[PDB]
């Protein structure tokens, strides 16, 4: 058919009931994740074609890099806490990865620091039960569907897209292609 199980998505043998609607999933560490996100903007074209009342979600995992890959899950809870995603997204993974001046939680705070985020807000947050709930929720949502390769995204604990299975010779249709077949599942 146009969208065929095993091409543009596979589908999970152990769905996830109550799971986010559309779930992405990602390092700071992960270079394909810094492509999709810097590069083609994967969450953002696929949130612009999301169909109403549909919400995205988007968490950071542990098993990239270490104690600093664990940081920046933490950081990433205070990210979502503070809600200045957008603001720091960008520089955490210039920092990891373009930069390579991210080597400590020090330093992965400088980035909120320079982009505005307060120290006392910073830190408040970053010792907060609220954040460490938010840890929890990341590592329990990847947890659920046994995670283990990002950059990753899930359709109603169902499904996951597969994009090993499109065309990458124009970024441009690569991703609108993704984000249709994101719409597509949702729709399911
Ligand atoms: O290599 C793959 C195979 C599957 C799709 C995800 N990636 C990562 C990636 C990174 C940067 C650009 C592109 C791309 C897309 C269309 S033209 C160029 C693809």
């Amino acid at each position: 058919a146009q969208y065929e199980d095993g091409k543009q998505y596979t589908t999970l043998e152990k769905p996830v009931a109550g799971a986010p609607q559309v779930l992405e999933f990602f390092s700071f560490f992960c270079p394909h994740c810094y492509q999709f996100e810097e590069v083609l903007h994967i969450s953002d074209n696929v949130k612009k074609k999301l169909p109403e009342g549909v919400k995205m979600t988007k968490y950071h995992v542990n098993f990239m890099g270490g104690d600093l890959g664990k940081d920046l899950t933490q950081a990433w809870a205070v990210a979502m806490a503070l809600g200045v995603e957008d603001k720091v997204t960008v520089p955490l993974f210039e920092g990891v990865q373009k930069t390579q001046t991210i080597r400590s939680a020090s330093d992965i705070r400088d980035v909120f620091i320079n982009a505005g985020i307060k120290g006392e807000e910073y830190d408040a947050a970053w010792n907060s039960f609220v954040v460490k709930s938010l840890v929890a929720q990341q590592e329990k949502a990847a947890a659920d569907v046994q995670l283990r390769g990002v950059p990753a995204m899930f359709v109603n604990g169902k499904y996951q897209l597969n994009p090993q299975g499109m065309d990458t010779s124009n970024m441009d249709v690569f991703v609108q292609q993704y984000a249709d077949t994101v719409k597509y599942l949702s729709e399911k």
